[PDB]
């Protein structure tokens, strides 16, 4: 499993595994 | 993919798949 906090988008898109609001900003977390 | 975003330690322990430091916190990234 390699996952990781994008604070937006990422290279893949469609992989939105988990959310994260951390400082007023939306951590997604997109993983492979 | 269901991941969230732990400081710590998540129930599985070893699923860390990924890390963010953000806020003085280590954002530990294990899924499932």
């Amino acid at each position: 499993a390699t996952c990781y906090c994008r604070t937006g988008r990422c290279a893949t898109r469609e992989s939105l595994s988990g959310v994260c609001e951390i400082s007023g900003r939306l951590y997604r977390l997109c993983c492979r």
